[PDB]
């Protein structure tokens, strides 16, 4: 989940 969002950065 964290990675799914982290791709933005
Ligand atoms: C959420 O974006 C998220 C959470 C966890 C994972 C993930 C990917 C790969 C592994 C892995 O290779 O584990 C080996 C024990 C674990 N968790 N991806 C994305
Ligand atoms: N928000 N994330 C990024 O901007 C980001 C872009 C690219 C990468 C990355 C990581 C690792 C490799 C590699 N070849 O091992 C390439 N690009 N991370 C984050």
């Amino acid at each position: 989940l964290a990675a799914a969002l982290a791709q933005a950065l």
